[PDB]
């Protein structure tokens, strides 16, 4: 069909639904799980990308908020382009 471009395409919040769609198992399954952390990683170019979702701190939780909350802290320590506009 037709993405977005980037984290710049989805703001905080429109970006957290995408990772909550992932980490929130709404999908039709664990695969479209993953085109869904896929995104998030070539949106935020994060580090861990679909390690946000994958790489839950150990004792923290893996939830699709505390990953946004986290990203985008993100972009404001590497400078990302951050979210679209709210």
């Amino acid at each position: 069909m037709e993405l977005k471009h980037s984290i710049s395409d989805y703001t905080e919040a429109e970006f957290l639904q995408l990772v909550t769609t992932i980490c929130n198992a709404d999908t039709s399954s664990e695969e479209e799980l993953v085109k869904l952390v896929t995104h998030f990683e070539e949106m935020t170019e994060h580090p861990s990308g679909s390690d946000l979702i994958y790489y839950p701190k150990e004792g923290d939780d893996d939830s699709p908020s505390g990953i946004v909350n986290t990203v985008k802290q993100w972009r404001a320590a590497n400078g990302k382009s951050g979210f679209k506009q709210g």
